[PDB]
């Protein structure tokens, strides 16, 4: 619970804005049948021109307005065109003398965007926003979208337009939308909302630096969220986790000034239980590598705060599920927190360690340390006796060699479980991709001295060996493993994604 | 056609061994059922212990032979386990007073083995056939199989037999000679029979494959390369054309041509036909991808594991395409027409090579600006994608070492295969499944195609940003197909064995049984 | 003479080599001390000690044959300044005929046998005194105890270090001037007089072999550097014989040939023979690497530390070679004949150039498989030694620059030497001795023979396990030389006077020590 400092200076909580503006904005929904009415703000169009690359902007909808309408006849549009992303916006008076800005987004030229086609027309509409003092956006889908890639438009939209000022030292009020079928896209909005709040609050404590994000600071917000949601808590201190006999995870931790602590939050349903999940995230709030220092070119070491991110996916998800109250589910969310640091203290590369199933592990690298941690979590999670554990984690840089920056990699022992998450990647709009478990490389984890290798010294392929190392830990549960290594940080954005909650609350509800 | 060589001394073609000691090997299959005669050489059980621990050797054959049959009884067994990869020899005299040697190889308690298993159990074997002078070796299998397994069982074994010693002279092979026979003992023989010659045909052309990604890149040129595969279409009788410069240039095959001017050997491109006799239901391109030496071009392969040593294997893909010809041209399938294609060129460095930044015209238009000149793989393959289309075929099937990312992805088991159609990648999983070489899909990102917009050429080679090279480069290809199914197989992890030191002949089985399926 | 092809007009086509130098143009002078000394023109520097005492006074124990000079080197007035060795004054005074001289000394420390390292820093202080003073001679008074050898390397290093090269040099010639004689005082002086010349014929080798390794590569190519090596075997009337490539062609030499078909400049071997006219006792082959320039070839030597700009000295060995010949040459060693032979050739990034990964079969039928194109030297080596074992020889030795491992096994001061014959190394040993020019004898581990078996070849040129390069190289130098006494001197680390910015030349006084002795 204290959080130890150097100097008096030091942080001793981790700042969090629960009430946020994208709270107090008032949505909504329309049908695009009797037309629309534009009276004030922004109303920005969504076009696309079919087959025709970067051809005219053509506006389908009636718009009851005389002098808007004018300014959207063919013979003006056209000189404007849709490739995706590209967009203008006109102040003008309407038919009331007012002042109203009109405009558009170009969708490009095939018919249904991809996430990524959907998060740059998002981006370029909040581009406008943040340069207008506006009361109200309108938008008017003239393109087609899926109930799911319109509640993602809506979150994506909530969290690219809320801008995180807590170490810093006007919005819409009103959001309309026109679109075919409106009454169907309705019950999306407050969902959207919050799956925006989930995905913003991991967002958060990633992007919290790691002189405020510490093992101490983080699992007391977590223990804050859990009471502010009625959820079950448990925090598992020193003594606790020596006693359990986790070797390999406080070995992680031996070199830090902040004691380890373990989260574990449980949600529980009101009637039957019928399925039992644990959901285990990486929690390491600062990894310099240890020993094995993070010196190499390209190893960003100034970006690891971020290496508790799977954490954070996981308390954004508990947000989620706290607020929308699956029935029939017991839940618990899991993160064995600590700190990889270089001290008198630490642990050495050589070291050998026992996990708490009586696993000896050869250390052959300190800055493979989420695995160590990741080991003991997952012992505990099959404790619990669920029927699936779902572990989320910024595990291997090959990620960005493999995948890249954009879709996650999903590794596990049972397709069943496999095929759920992918189908919870479809449903939530976050990117997934099943990457095998070459059973093949296992015997390069086999140690001439312990029962088995943290680290492969000859396979390069180190995610799927990651995976092996993993799948040591878990002996006879439904289990799969994301590595959000190359997808969690937006590095062109400078921000968090906020990469999982979506998916991993998608994942429990349905 | 003819070499060019630098000193008289340069080697002007590649050596290859077409008969080896492994066609000299008569192969008989023997239902169990009927009893094991145990008269000669080697008899190896091939024993499991199902759901079992490290369970002891049962031996459960009928053995025609009272001694024979003693020595195996379960109480002299009983010291033995079963544990995958290990092997023992045993020594006695048989009813007709005749010394016979025994023994078994050992393959665990799993019910079915994985293509990774049946590797180490042959593995195993090779080492019984070395370093022992025998006329004959006899195999029981008291393991069962499928026939796909028993044909790669046969296969593996062929290929690990099989020694390279083309470019031996003084460090031969003393004490290396072949068995003259092999007896096969198994359940329902008379099904397993017909797989015995396909396994000989497949055995060759991924030998024929090792032969040509073995052979060092001043035998193996794109000249001395271009004449064995038409060699090879002479001797199966398939239709062949290899396109020298002058038509390249009339056919403005300028991503190709512009690798392949900093080298001493003229660029071939080879096309060999393949058309079944009634009528033809599919029509098929393969394309390989063949760099007979990869330096890296100006962008030079100096940087740390760029493995520069290794670079003759570029040519791996056009290595299977070819031993997919032989297959192919040899079992002769019904209902196809199948191309087999390779824009063949050296990456070398020189005051004639291209150089980083250069624009280059490929041959469906497009321009193109060189990032990196050790992306030449692409530049080839997207010239041979271009022409492979204008044949109006029904898949377009490329196979390349074409990133060396594979090796972060995927590894040295797995190949990575991309493309624009799925039931086409179902088709080339498949395959997969049958032939038992290793594939994985991964996806093509189209987020990432943003990436390759340049500011001056139609399209940049390669990615400032993005560093899934593996994904960038087939989001480059899928540029020059513009109507067809087409699918990407990326061998540039699993082509090599690093740990044997030689190649693998990767591609040959999958894309035989792809045409072959179809 | 063959013609040196040139790129553009104003390209060299020869090496500017200097044979009469100011050196010899000094008239020696050798006295006894007994006779004291007369003290007039010039300069006259005594080398003092003092035993026991570190930094002890300095004490003038020679007979002055001048009273005031005399009176100024009485102790009570030098005892003010100490031994400290390379410390050094000058003194002013007038003598006993009323002309001024100039004395003075250099300190020799306190220990009573000098190194051959400490006596080098005695001359590099006697040399700062030649320099920047204009005069016509210098006078030398030993008070210090040298044996013979120790003597002649004084008198080999004075004149060596004296000597500035100014060939390259146009417009900032030093504006210079050389003294005209040299006296020397020493105690039985007759017995050291016969060691003058032999210094001066060592100095020329020495200096003569620094002269070809300073000169660059645009110079000094394989064209340009055996036309050098037949102009000294007609200066000195030595048999020469330079086989050029349609010759090597015939003689199998593809290791050599393959290291040189990069290059602009043809591969050119050199054959000098000495024979002396009496009954030959002793044939001895003196084999020196010749690589002209270095780049690495595909294998670039683009590393950080890889010293590419350093690489016109990879021809070391050679220069060594024929500064021994022209020592040998010079002084006519009775009852031996010995072959100087260098395969010279430039290793070079071109499209023809030979790649990582290309099997080269030598001149004596052997196949090997190349690692890495920059270990390029010991395949010249290969194919010299074959040529060398073939002339009927009793000793082979060959001298290289050959792996930078040296600089971190014996540094910059001691060469190493391997063999396979422990009677030849010790006479090398004892060559290094008696020369002055230090070498250690370092082993070949056979345990590492095995890391060189090649999976394609007879045998591999690099090792890819085992780091310790240079006996990696014995081992591989050691396959080519069937049945002779062999040695192999790596002089990587002790070639080039890294900071004083020029050649050593180390190694011609060595061989030439071992040639006479034997
Ligand atoms: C030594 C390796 C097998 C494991 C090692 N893993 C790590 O360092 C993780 O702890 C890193 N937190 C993963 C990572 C590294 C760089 C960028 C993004 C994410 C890695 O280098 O990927
Ligand atoms: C420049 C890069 C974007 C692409 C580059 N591609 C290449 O170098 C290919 O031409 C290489 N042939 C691929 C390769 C490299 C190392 C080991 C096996 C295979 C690579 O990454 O490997
Ligand atoms: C590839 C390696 C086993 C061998 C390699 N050898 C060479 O480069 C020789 O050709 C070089 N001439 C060795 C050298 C390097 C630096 C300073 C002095 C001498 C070396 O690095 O020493
Ligand atoms: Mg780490
Ligand atoms: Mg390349
Ligand atoms: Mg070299
Ligand atoms: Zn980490
Ligand atoms: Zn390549
Ligand atoms: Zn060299």
């Amino acid at each position: 619970s204290e959080v130890p400092q150097v100097v008096s200076l030091d942080p001793t909580s981790i700042p969090i804005e629960y009430n946020t503006p994208i709270h107090d904005i008032k949505v909504q929904v329309y049908d695009i049948k009797g037309g629309c009415n534009v009276e004030e703000g922004l109303t920005i169009f969504l076009v696309n021109n079919p087959g025709k690359e970067n051809g005219p902007v053509k506006i389908s909808s009636k718009v009851n307005d005389k002098q808007v309408s004018e300014f959207l006849k063919d013979e003006n549009m056209e000189k404007f065109n849709v490739k995706l992303g590209t967009s203008k916006h006109f102040y003008m008076f309407n038919d009331n003398k007012n002042s109203v800005a009109v405009g558009y987004v170009g969708c490009g030229s095939v018919a249904d965007l991809s996430e990524a086609d959907m998060k740059r027309v998002v981006l370029s509409l909040v581009t406008m926003l943040h340069d207008n003092k506006l009361s109200k956006l309108t938008v008017v889908f003239e393109i087609n979208v899926d109930k799911n890639l319109f509640r993602f438009f809506l979150e994506t939209l909530f969290y690219e337009y809320m801008t995180d000022e807590r170490f810093k030292s006007e919005y819409i009020k009103h959001l309309g939308v026109y679109i075919n079928n409106a009454d169907t896209y309705k019950e999306e909005v407050e969902k959207a909302r919050v799956y925006y709040f989930g995905t913003y609050y991991a967002s958060q404590l990633i992007a919290a630096p790691s002189n405020y994000c510490n093992p101490v600071s983080l699992s007391n917000a977590a223990v804050e969220l859990a009471q502010k949601l009625n959820l079950e808590y448990k925090i598992l201190g020193v003594k606790e986790l020596e006693e359990l006999k986790m070797g390999a995870y406080l070995s992680v931790g031996k070199g830090s000034m902040y004691p380890n602590k373990f989260i574990h939050l449980t949600y529980k349903s009101k009637g039957d239980v019928k399925k039992k999940i644990a959901l285990v995230g990486k929690g390491i709030t600062f990894d310099s590598g240890g020993y094995n220092l993070k010196a190499a070119p390209g190893s960003m070491i100034d970006l690891m705060k971020f290496d508790m991110s799977g954490c954070a996916a996981v308390l954004g998800c508990a947000y989620c599920v706290g607020t929308l109250k699956p029935e029939n589910v017991e839940i618990h969310f899991l993160s064995a927190v600590c700190e990889n640091m270089v001290s008198k203290n630490s642990y050495r590369p050589g070291d050998i360690i026992t996990a708490s199933n009586g696993k000896t592990i050869e250390v052959g690298n300190t800055d493979a340390e989420g695995r160590l941690t990741l080991a003991d979590a997952l012992v505990y999670a099959e404790k619990l006796g669920v029927d699936y554990i779902v572990d989320i984690a910024t595990l291997t840089g090959a990620m960005l060699y493999s995948l890249g920056t954009s879709y996650a990699g999903v590794f596990g022992n049972n397709e069943e479980l496999i095929n759920k998450i992918l189908q919870s990647s479809k449903t939530s709009n976050e990117p997934v991709w099943w990457l095998p478990i070459i059973n093949e490389y296992r015997a390069t984890l086999n140690s001439k001295y312990a029962d088995i290798n943290q680290i492969s010294s000859s396979v390069k392929a180190s995610s799927i060996v990651a995976s092996l190392f993993l799948k040591e830990f878990v002996q006879n549960t439904a289990w799969a493993h994301i590595d959000i290594a190359g997808v969690s940080w937006n590095f062109k954005a400078r921000k968090p994604k906020g990469f999982g909650v979506r998916l991993l609350t998608e994942f429990v509800l349905n």
